[PDB]
């Protein structure tokens, strides 16, 4: 099966410039080669050049709406298109507006996809309930078909069309959420597993819930959009919103193992990686590290070995 | 439900002076406007004004015995007070000998109550079998009937009378206990569960467990005295005595969001933070906000979120 | 039950000089006087002299082969000697490579024994499957008895005899296993908990799992061989291979205290500490530190403490 990586280098949905260095040092780190490594064909579409749109002005209280929606918009055509080929979409970016893009995109081809969304944040504040106008924390409230007509339109984003359910998305790592985003979740019934369910079934018994909660009754695509902020500070710091008691090195490593075994992942995001929040070196590569074995892992690589088949070692 | 803090800016059960700035630190980092956002109704009663004691010999190698009892019979004549007129106690000290006064204090008014006791130590020595005079490692000894006259004494603690007996304690991450207070444990069938205990059923179970001990067959108030130390010097550093494999702060935290689920959460105690141990403003900083919350926690604050009641966010 | 320790500084099997200052790095922690303290009698061997091969070519790609046999050959030599009389061997080493020897002259007194081998790799790579000429990836692959024809043989390793076969031994912590090494434990269907099998299971159901295999039909002694390198950096930093994702301070010492509990602890390893490769003295402290606790687990001190018997404290 191919694999198809895409660069969003965008960092319009945070305050926080720096983002849009991730691919770079991920792709400086040897992302790229090390996928060549792994039984899949690995192409690099490149990074994607986004037109700035002038005079964006905000809405409301959302940050440059135009400027978001049209780069996103921008992201839904081409994931679309090397999905439409059958290949696995990878999407290195930015911070995690890029969901919108490379979500509905998804959806274009496989409408009965399912989304898994590591995160320490539900990023599912509406234009409304949002304490600022970054749209980091968004994303979500654009792709669910139940929040559509809930919030005003908002300028750029009227392209996208609410692909999945409350019921196609499941939420792993929280640890960081708004009275706004909490009451939503609980209004639409939406499956989560938050820092302290993992602390009380353990990261084995909860990714064994999901799949029979998504995958239960028939097997569809899996989309798996990971922000590295949902794993600790401690091993990936170089994130604009770390949280204290995040999942672990090993717990992350372990929900991409899992997802490879079901033979599902037709989608990836490594979003929030920002090369220059690392307050020393030695943080950023830490934060790179552990992204490229999250990604590596998604096709493939495990902890146990690997040696490659039809070939006698001895 | 009503709470109430209690400052106990007291340090004379150890060699250890810092841990009087403990009540100070906590206050200076939000503890009582954050409290003021849950759906409780908070009252600081402020410092307490313990008067030292001239010429406070030693009783044979138990150091400053009368100022350490006198500053106790002092907690326990608020804490009882404030708990009679409904109110749920939570004191913000020094070092753990002030939980003498703020168990009895409590069980005066509720005598059928229980004491979770997270610490990294079992705190039961008595004033025999103490290596140092330090009363930061006694006051379990203090409170247990069964070990009423298995030692002489000490000027200063005729008020005190053990109320709880050794069935009515639990004890959670042990890790750091003398020869001494192991064979009290043992010989008194004190129910534990040390690091070990904790590693082999996974912070839940452990919970699960406690809950049916202690509230098994009759449902009662239940004391909560947290010991900083308890979590691994990682989170919390700014503590006179932390020890390497500690609990954590995601166990931390599940501990306490299970004793509020219970509805019985009575009494509080955040013992042992010492700001002026923290090697860096790092240090401190973290001891201090994982104190917070932890006290949060324990009166409401989630981890998969929270949404005022009776309100429609869309 | 004799307790004998035996210095083996030995650094034939690696690139890294260094790790011929370890026996003396553990002694200089207090290692052979905190064990005086547990219920066992402590002799100390001593550290041996290993005398070094003049003209030790290369065979094929392995470096020093007679220098790492004929020092293997006197570990032998001296650890059934010291089984014979009765006695627990604990060896504090040098590299990895050792464990040929001392797991050698253990069998020959107790040939039904069974290896619980924690280690971060397999060691199992061939004189033929190696990339390097390094012994410290090979030791299990002299001691199998199906390995045996299977490579020529190494000048230096005739007086070895396959003793266990792939049945008996069961490893614990793997998360870096070359090709070779991995297509060698598929076929000889080894028992093995990977670090993923160790996030599953939790550690609990691991070491409950490898007794009912090990000692589920027949009771027989256990070999202990400890790599350092099986606990994350962060805790062991001072070792030639640190890999991320490791058992932490806590699942290291549970393995040491459930194997205590069995009664059976025949011979123990504590393989690769290497003093001169802590970046800063912290790093080397921690890494000694941690090594001596594992030690002390394996003989009694448990993290709920400890009394003496017929003693009353009271
Ligand atoms: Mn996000
Ligand atoms: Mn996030
Ligand atoms: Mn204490
Ligand atoms: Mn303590
Ligand atoms: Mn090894
Ligand atoms: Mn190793």
């Amino acid at each position: 099966k191919p694999i198809e990586i895409i660069g969003a280098p965008f960092s319009k949905g945070q305050p926080r410039g720096g983002v849009e260095k991730g691919p770079a040092a991920l792709r400086k780190a040897g992302l790229v080669e090390k996928l060549k490594e792994t039984e899949y064909n690995v192409r690099d579409h490149g990074d994607l050049a986004f037109v700035d749109v002038p005079n964006d002005s905000p809405f409301q209280i959302v940050k440059n709406p135009r400027s978001v929606g049209k780069a996103n918009e921008q992201l839904a055509a081409v994931v679309a298109e090397t999905q439409k080929n059958g290949t696995i979409s990878v999407v290195l970016g930015g911070d995690h507006s890029m969901a919108i893009g490379s979500i509905s995109g998804h959806a274009r081809v496989h409408p009965d996809l399912c989304v898994i969304w590591v995160d320490a944040h539900t990023d599912i504040n509406t234009p409304l309930t949002t304490s600022s106008g970054n749209l980091d924390g968004q994303p979500v409230a654009f792709l669910l078909k139940e929040l559509k007509g809930k919030f005003p339109d908002v300028p750029g984003f009227s392209w996208v069309t609410p692909c999945i359910s409350a019921k196609d998305i499941v939420y792993i790592g929280l640890r960081d959420v708004d009275p706004g985003e909490h009451y939503i979740i609980k209004t639409l019934g939406i499956k989560y597993f938050s820092m302290t369910e993992v602390d009380k079934l353990g990261i084995g018994k909860v990714m064994e819930e999901t799949f029979s909660y998504l995958l239960g009754r028939k097997k569809r695509p899996i989309h798996l959009s990971f922000d590295v902020d949902g794993l600790d500070p401690v091993f990936t710091p170089a994130t604009g919103t770390p949280v204290v008691g995040g999942l672990s090195y090993r717990e992350g490593l372990y929900i991409t193992e899992e997802i490879y075994k079901t033979g599902l992942l037709s989608g990836l995001d490594i979003m929030e990686v920002n090369p220059t929040l690392g307050k020393t070196p030695e943080e950023v590569t830490r934060t790179v590290n552990t992204a490229v074995a999250l990604t590596l892992s998604c096709f493939g690589t495990k902890r146990e070995g690997n040696h490659k088949p039809e070939t006698d070692y001895l």
